[PDB]
């Protein structure tokens, strides 16, 4: 593979040959690509319709250059809870849902970066996001949730300053979690990429629900139905989900909207403290979706899994388990943590 | 307009808004673009289906930076004769020969182009192997037009480069739409031409741009992929005149041309091309001569369309007569000799 061969193929409106996406991504990650090459390739791969083979290569290479967690520190049953975003932002919902899932006893391992987001809302809550692999492993063990801060794990494409627009590279987070959880609830704002991502997770034998609100939300919505790509036993089933089937009132899109880091942090405290309304509803639904994906690792009938997921999610909040998990998480980071 | 706005629109799978292509091109040409911005924009604009509005903007900017010829030195009836190449297609042999034949028939020809290693279908090397002096200034191209009947604008002389051009070229290493717009950036601005294009989508788009320019042009694409009127099969012609595009299928068998095989038409290096030019101009019959005549006649037809009273079949008949006679009477061979003498 070479850049001319690859860029020529792209300009010809063709998909890449096997291995070409991997080679290009590896050149970038090792510092061997020039700004022009990075930019042309990033823009081209954002314009062209995505494929599972190419995305799998891109994400696989990105993942291979990440620091892993120390051996045997990630519970076999750990889950991710994340949206891709992409004018959609549900960092509010995803953050709250992650804390609820962890409080329900399912280990959560998230990953990401600051917003200028995910990480900023966590810092606004007092969570210490900037930890090395050993200490993230210790948080997972001791608190039941960990956060893999991108700068610390993926050292390893500042051309994004160069060109000032996001690219496909910014949408691969769910496939590049350094802790490699085998289950998850993955929200995606673009239906074409959601289906592709589902195919990658199937190839990895993950138990994941890839979710897209039929209102465009990158989470399970409460305003209408959602599309779910249910990934289990190496295969994908696409279906429709109606939360009214579990007693959830239809909400309005603007009721679910996030804000800045401080606005988000206030809502997290409201919801964890028991405030009821459209936001809590959406949090419980997405937490339940993650718990359903987790259940999928071990077996599980769909409707009963949902009823159990929703029971566990609601209880995590209503028992105060969630509010207290957050307190323990803040407490952990404030300790004198030694290597 | 801004780079983030334009690059974002492109990644969104949208066409650009009016003025945005021109802005971007001019930022590049005035030295206000980072290597990543140049490469992202050029690649994106090569991947997206072209549009006449955008290609018009890009070409108009590029043409605004070109070195013009001196006032009153390009005849009103001058024509271009060019194949764009691209897609592995190279008919520099046919195009070079057709241009000399057209000029020898008495229709002024003004071309621009580069050496083979600096362009998709630059035939400057073939001209040079024939003994023609290719790197002349605007004044001497003007004199060549008047005294020989044909002028050649060497691209590095008439088209300035842009900041980071060398690094971008080296790093991406493939042609972009920046290399495909030659027919619309000819510094002598001839109002007629035969324009061969290897990409039917871009051919149709360029026809639209020429139409809005009030040009009389035959934009052509062989149904075998050739960037010329082919003898292998039918061709699409976008016949442009008085502001409209008449898209038709063309079959040279209607004028008695025998079907050839694509291989029989193949070019080679500059020395192989120069040997073939001498042979064809010396009267050597066969598939190559046929293709040259067909394309020279196409240029003469474009030339005839500068008058609103031109009739298609009679124009073809006359163009085919004039092109054959230019070879047979030795006029083409004589013109080439004179062109060689001129540079000395």
């Amino acid at each position: 593979p070479s850049w001319p061969q690859i860029l020529g193929r792209l300009t010809d409106n063709r998909d890449l040959a096997r291995g070409q996406a991997a080679w290009a991504m590896d050149q970038i990650m090792t510092g061997n690509a020039r700004p022009a090459q990075i930019a042309a390739f990033a823009v081209a791969m954002t314009m062209k319709a995505p494929t599972a083979d190419e995305v799998g290569e891109l994400a696989g290479v990105m993942l291979s250059h990440a620091h892993p967690l120390p051996a045997d520190t990630v519970p076999d049953d750990a889950v991710d809870v994340v949206g891709t975003g992409g004018g959609v932002n549900t960092v509010n919902l995803s953050t709250m849902a992650a804390i609820v899932v962890a409080a329900a006893g399912v280990p959560v391992v998230k990953h990401g970066n600051r917003a200028a987001g995910g990480a900023d809302t966590l810092e606004a809550l007092g969570v210490r996001i900037d930890l090395g692999p050993d200490l993230v492993a210790r948080s997972l063990a001791e608190v039941g949730i960990g956060f893999c801060f991108a700068p610390r794990f993926h050292p390893s494409a500042a051309v994004r300053r160069e060109i000032g627009v996001p690219t496909v590279f910014n949408l691969l987070g769910p496939l590049t979690n350094p802790a490699r959880p085998r289950a998850g609830l993955i929200g995606c704002a673009f239906a074409d990429l959601a289906e592709v991502m589902a195919g990658v997770f199937a190839a990895r034998r993950s138990s994941v629900l890839v979710v897209h609100g039929d209102d465009g939300l990158d989470e399970l919505t409460t305003t209408t139905t959602s599309t779910i790509w249910r990934v289990a036993a190496g295969s994908v089933d696409k279906l429709t989900f109606d939360p009214a089937g579990f007693g959830f009132a239809r909400a309005q899109l603007d009721q679910l909207a996030g804000g800045d880091a401080q606005a988000n942090a206030a809502a997290v405290r409201a919801v964890l403290g028991g405030a009821r309304g459209p936001v809590r509803d959406a949090v419980v639904l997405n937490a339940a979706g993650a718990i359903v994906a987790h259940a999928g690792l071990s077996s599980a009938e769909w409707l009963p899994a949902w009823e159990e997921g929703l029971r566990r999610a609601s209880a995590a909040i209503d028992t105060g388990a969630a509010e207290q998990l957050l307190a323990r998480w803040v407490r952990f980071g404030r300790q004198i943590l030694a290597a």
